[PDB]
């Protein structure tokens, strides 16, 4: 099926720095290179569904933050990625799909939806990572 | 006359969204396309004007969110446009021109200026919409 | 030596408007161009160091930021320049190379980055004037 836009855009922002790490201006997520292991987590990403009671509710990451059922955060020079597993913090089922993110089952659902690194990559190099995220529901 | 730019710049962001509505990461103004009736209220605008006490305030569209004397959020696709119209919540008169919106009288002003949807326009594709607002006094 | 990006990116703005200044939206830093005294302070950045107690911290402005020695804030329009000087509100040391402004002895250095006006610049068009700095350290 496809996903409906429908929500506002929410957006995981990590910077990746080495190990001498500086923190210039406002703060924000940050990460020496060595801390990306497995299952790290980044930030998360707050959820709530309205008038959805009928409908499946959904994300859709940029066309940059997902290929071939994976999703990652993108660096600022298009290039560098981070790959990252998107889960919600409760029991609730969800089906990946291009892209997208969708509930299994209908309801207007809301809660934090986890962000941890997919897979040791101590390696990504220092930049400013992103993940994109548009709210929205889905049919087939 | 003509504006002269002096101020700083404010926007009005909107979400338009389906019934069926996901906000996704922060909070934002969203609204469903059903609630775009006539004279619906979106965002305001804070304005504080200083040291104009001999020049008359002013307020300027960027070229993208007004024509032909009526002011429009535009989308993020620059096509898709949200009409609307401007006011400020005092008894104050305000004259329109070509984008700028300034005070009749001269006066270091300021309050809020409210922005309504400009007829019911419940047909309006969801998406991004943005109006954005640069202070600054007019002559002539 | 090389600066070496790791950290977050910091950025000063500054507005600067005519004598009867409106000021639309959110409040941000504003200055009449009769401010733009020798001197005269614009914002301030905050920087804080970690794991740095073998590196000299850094900053790095960018690229439309600095020339010849010398930093500028840059106009929305990439063409009008605030030439300003860059300095941390302690007695510590530094050192401008090529738009890095890197500490003289390491450790993991933190507190704020004073940003002032360099030479009386009154006559400076109104506008939306940026400096944009980039954590990391230094090596040669
Ligand atoms: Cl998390
Ligand atoms: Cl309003
Ligand atoms: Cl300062």
């Amino acid at each position: 099926g496809s996903f409906t836009p429908s929500g506002t855009t929410g957006t995981t922002k990590l910077t990746v720095t080495e190990e001498c790490q500086v923190r210039v201006g406002d703060l924000t997520v940050a990460k020496t290179r060595g801390q990306l292991t497995d299952a790290a987590p980044i930030g998360p990403v707050t959820v709530q569904a309205l008038g959805c009671n009928a409908r499946q509710v959904a994300l859709k990451a940029d066309t940059d933050n997902f290929e071939q059922g994976k999703f990652f955060l993108i660096s600022d020079n298009n290039r560098d990625k981070l790959y990252v597993n998107i889960r919600p913090m409760d029991n609730s089922a969800w089906t990946t799909d291009n892209g997208v993110f969708y509930k299994n089952d209908v309801g207007s659902w809301g809660g934090t939806i986890g962000i941890y690194v997919d897979g040791q990559q101590t390696n990504t190099p220092p930049g400013n990572y992103t993940l994109t995220l548009t709210g929205g529901y889905w049919a087939k």
